[PDB]
């Protein structure tokens, strides 16, 4: 062939295999990360799973070159989300501001959740009580407590409450079928 793929642009075809660089040519939970942790970019597990389920069009805990250029237009634009907000969509399901343990142990189908570790897990990941994790736990469940307003974490963390947001923006979509037309 003489006009096929998109190489005219970059190396996309092969950023594809830039990440599953030691699996087989199949990006899972394992490689998901592996990829872009190698230009540099540093996402948390939570992203892995998140890009599975909203950006892996067919969410196997593997992303092949298709599902993959799904899913690099998609972090191709101008997105803003690279911070808690990953598990805050996901873990966060109800996304009301807190996870008890009954969401963060289902958020984790793949890790088997059992009433052993992923048990210890709901007091492992409670930061301030309840075995939950809110905007504010998850923020404190890898990093600290700051005294800036970024606290979040359920009225304990310290002794004032929060301030309410001023509201939320979206953009939105539509809906389009693609599988024989390109
Ligand atoms: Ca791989
Ligand atoms: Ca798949
Ligand atoms: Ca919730
Ligand atoms: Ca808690």
């Amino acid at each position: 062939a003489e006009r096929l793929s998109e190489e005219e642009i970059g190396g996309l075809k092969e950023l594809f295999k830039m990440i599953d660089t030691d699996n087989s040519g199949t990006i899972t939970f394992d490689e998901l990360k592996d990829g872009l942790k190698r230009v540099g970019s540093e996402l948390m597990e939570s992203e892995i799973k998140d890009l599975m389920d909203a950006a892996d069009i067919d969410k196997s805990g593997t992303i092949d070159y298709g599902e993959f250029i799904a899913a690099t237009v998609h972090l191709n634009k101008l997105e803003r989300e690279e911070n808690l907000v990953s598990a805050f969509s996901y873990f966060d399901k109800d996304g009301s501001g807190y996870i008890t343990l009954d969401e963060i142990q289902q958020a984790c189908k793949d890790f088997g959740l059992d009433d052993i570790h992923i048990d210890d897990m709901i007091k492992e990941i409670d930061q301030d009580n309840d075995g939950q994790i809110d905007y504010g736990e998850f923020a404190a469940m890898m990093r600290k407590r700051k005294g800036n307003g970024g606290i979040g974490r359920r009225t304990m963390r310290k002794t004032l409450n929060l301030r309410d947001a001023l509201g939320l923006v979206d953009n939105g979509s539509n809906q389009v079928i693609e599988g024989y037309f390109k």
